[PDB]
């Protein structure tokens, strides 16, 4: 084991990780070293198994904890990519869908048309050919006793001129078709702009947190207002005091929701949100840092935006007042639009908010002065 | 015949149009009827039978023209009910279509960021699988020779120190992708609102409608300003001798057509249409008595419309400039509507109209003056 001294080595060196003989223990690379008695070197290296096999349990066990902590990162991206892949079919086959449906049905719709046309004038056909066939006859009738006896021809005459005076009195006087356009790319695009809108969420007001000026009824889904005194409140922070205002009784606090409402003929009011954390007795500003935010409507023409500043801001009004209006709200991103539904297949955008939101948030309504007399006008909620 | 008066008829009663006899006529039921003989009378207004028969064939080719006005009326509502259907169809497929190839072309997105993260993720499984395989097989063999008889056991205790303190060296580092969005339908129908345009008509310039002020190369595809001295014009009706305006060569009458065009850096321009069967020469505004709809931008920042009024219409302006705008006519609704095309991939519309339908019209563009040295600002043309 030497090659050099005709002796194998017999002596192992622990500093210097070396087998060693005596010779080349006595002269050269070793002479004192970590050499082995084998007795001192095993106890004193097998005095220090446990650090070295704590050492290695330590990382076992934290390359395992990684390698399953990497396994469900990579379950998490693939539940993330299928949840991905639901949503946008979803979210795609709906307007699939909405255009397939309304292509299916107007072309069912046109071929009962057909069917329908096609049978009145079938019947209209049937008739002129029973007018020419009388025609016919009457003329074969008078061609053929023209010439007949004096006295069959003094018996028929007035016959013959009564019967062609009837007959002249059994006829219709036939512009009724349907109708087409070209402005279906505009209209498709606003419907289906309309029927992209999450489903009309269900809102019921809640009389806890109301003023005693309005009054609700139609299973909470109307509301509007009398002329008669209500008692004095009391000392509580959830009672409105100040303003003529209400809330929704439903708390939404993720997705996606959407509801139009109709105001009809009044004139004044106002709509928005207003945060669950925020003074609803005392005195009330139209500002969001007491988590209010607001959209009023007045005198038909005059809009107004209470956005968080010391003054309003008008907009553009047609001469025709609309008088519904469409809210969407999206928690995600935080954004509650206003759109023109008054018109029952076309919105027309008003205003909108993007921001970050506290959560969550009642939707509340606002109306104006009562008028003394004449602001019985309802107010529905879809 | 008569059970009265022994007789049967033999004179001709007009008022009552039957043959009676005279006794009847003298004291009773004809006392004033005005009676007639009946040879006479018969003869005479026997001599109407050729009257019958033109009145007969009149009303046989009355209901005749009616019958053939039933059946064509028939038959032009189905064949326009069926190219309604037909067009309707395919129109409504061209939507289905291109949602089912944005859909498909995020589809691959997703799947190659899938792939992507799934091979980074599986290169590191891979690496720390090969870890773990190391870290057991250096467990099982410490736990299994760890009892070797003590010359070998000393032999192998440094070996496996130095191994593990060699393999010691790989420090572990311990995938983005985007998620489902609220506005991502609003982003999906505003790229189908810009894609959903009909084709380009591929039109080209035709330079003898151009006035030799400014230059135009490229086989009538580009046309810009310089700032230089102008030679007199010619003599043509459709080529502008006065402003410096040009017009295409193509000249189309029905349907829909769309294009999108490149301002730039020119502060002050205008675009618009010209009624083909209007005034075609000289100095000429933005009247529909001509058929002419304008649209001009000046300073740069101020956009204007040039309605049908003694007043160019003072649209508001967005704090950013737009540089590419498109413009869409049909000549079904008669409408020219403008659209921001400074995205490369939506569209938001900024005007339109609803005005006469002449029919046809040539696209008219006007440059401003060169303002003699500093109106050097190219004109582009996509
Ligand atoms: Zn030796
Ligand atoms: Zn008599």
């Amino acid at each position: 084991h030497c090659e050099e001294h005709l002796d194998p080595l017999s002596i192992y060196c622990e500093q210097d990780r070396t087998l060693v003989c005596g010779v080349c223990a006595s002269l050269g690379s070793h002479r004192g070293h970590r050499l082995l008695p084998a007795a001192e070197a095993q106890a004193r290296l097998k005095t220090q198994l446990p650090q070295q096999k704590m050492q290695l349990q330590e990382a076992s066990m934290r390359k395992e904890k990684t390698v399953a902590v990497l396994e469900h990162q990579l379950v998490e991206v693939e539940e993330t990519v299928r949840q991905f892949r639901g949503a946008v079919g979803e979210q795609l086959g709906k307007m699939r869908m909405f255009l397939a449906a309304l292509e299916s049905s107007l072309d069912r719709e046109a071929e009962r048309v057909r069917g329908d046309a096609g049978v009145a004038l079938r019947r209209e056909l049937s008739s002129l050919n029973s007018y020419l066939e009388q025609l016919r006859q009457m003329e074969k009738v008078l061609e053929e006793v023209a010439d007949k006896p004096q006295t069959e021809f003094l018996m028929k005459f007035c016959l013959v001129t009564s019967r062609l005076q009837k007959i002249l009195s059994e006829s219709p006087p036939p512009i009724q078709l349907p109708v087409i356009s070209d402005d279906f790319k505009f209209q498709v695009w606003k419907h289906m702009f309309r029927h992209l809108m999450p489903a009309l969420e269900e809102l019921t007001f809640d009389p806890s947190s109301a003023h005693p000026s309005l009054v609700v009824s139609s299973s909470g889904r109307r509301v509007e207002c009398s002329d008669q005194k209500a008692p004095p409140a009391g000392e509580d922070t959830r009672q409105f005091d100040k303003a003529v205002a209400v809330v929704a009784q439903q708390l939404l606090s993720q997705g996606e929701h959407y509801w139009e409402v109709e105001v009809g003929d009044k004139p004044r009011w106002a709509l928005g949100v207003m945060a669950a954390d925020a003074s609803r007795r005392g005195r009330l500003h139209a500002v969001p840092s007491q988590g209010l935010w607001l959209l009023g409507l007045r005198d038909g023409k005059i809009l107004e935006a209470h956005v968080e500043a010391k003054e309003p801001r008008a907009l553009r009004t047609p001469e025709r007042p609309p008088a519904r209006i469409g809210l969407y709200l999206s928690f995600a991103d935080g954004v509650l639009a206003f759109y023109d539904a008054s018109n029952p297949d076309v919105l027309t955008p008003i205003f909108s908010f993007h921001e970050r939101l506290p959560g969550p948030v009642y939707p509340i309504f606002d109306v104006c002065w009562h008028d003394k007399g004449k602001n019985a006008q309802p107010l529905l909620l879809v």
